[PDB]
RNA sequence: GGACAGCUGUCCCUUCGGGGACAGCUGUCC
């Protein structure tokens, strides 16, 4: 039961990075690591700023967080 | 219900440099 976006962020990010010239890196501040969810702290690094994304749950956290990158970078 | 590791076999992608994937085996864990 959800609502519905249309894919991953992350690709496209990456897709856009290299298309353009952006180092898509994600990475996690607190929490996470190996035996983990990737979650809590998402944040995301691209050559031009940086996005936070303090997601708390299987829907946000590395979607939110590279969401926001996209949306950003996609005004920029 | 899943994230995250090595392996066995069969297999692919695309906005693009280049790559990877899916079941089984032993696992980290919640």
């Amino acid at each position: 039961m959800d609502e519905g976006d249309k894919k991953s962020p992350i690709s496209q990010v990456h897709e856009i990075g290299i298309k353009r010239n952006m180092t898509v890196h994600f990475k996690v501040l607190r929490e996470e690591g190996p035996a983990h969810m990737k979650n809590f702290i998402t944040a995301c690094i691209v050559g031009s700023i940086v996005t936070e994304g303090e997601g708390n749950g299987k829907k946000v956290s590395k979607k939110r967080a590279a969401e926001k990158m996209l949306v950003e970078l996609q005004k920029l």
